[PDB]
């Protein structure tokens, strides 16, 4: 495809721009895999380890909301500008799985709580080895 999905370990649920929103701003959940175009992301290489994520079906780029450096700072889609919060390091833990790393904050994707659940809100947060800190990269 050119297309991935992005599974968290610990639920083995997908990467996902809530109710396939193209809007700037529009929420980054975590939910299970249906194939929809919101749930497929192209990694775009930019250079030194890092990447923006373009959503499939809107053209918009996984973004930290604001900028903010905070751990638990929301992570949205938002119109791509090249800023740091919008260029994720794509980091192999060795195993099969990612962490991606946030350019500006040095902070990781991450779904709120280790929550399994549909519609479980994805954050950034400080790496520190949890399976909801952990993603799958799946070719499509
Ligand atoms: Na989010």
């Amino acid at each position: 495809d050119g297309y991935y999905k992005l599974v968290a370990r610990h639920s083995g649920k997908a990467l996902d721009v809530e109710n396939a929103s193209t809007s700037d701003g529009a929420n980054v959940i975590q939910y299970s895999y249906s194939g929809g175009d919101n749930q497929q992301w192209r990694l775009v290489d930019l250079g030194d380890g890092y990447y923006k994520l373009v959503a499939r079906h809107s053209g918009k780029a996984l973004d930290v909301e604001n900028a903010s450096t905070s751990d638990g700072a929301n992570v949205i889609q938002y119109s791509y500008s090249g800023g740091d919060n919008q260029q994720w390091r794509l980091v192999d833990l060795g195993d099969g799985y990612y962490k991606l790393v946030a350019r500006h904050s040095g902070k990781a994707l991450d779904v709120e709580n280790a929550s399994t659940s549909d519609g479980a809100n994805v954050i950034q947060y400080s790496y520190s080895g949890g399976d909801n800190q952990q993603w799958r990269l799946v070719d499509l």
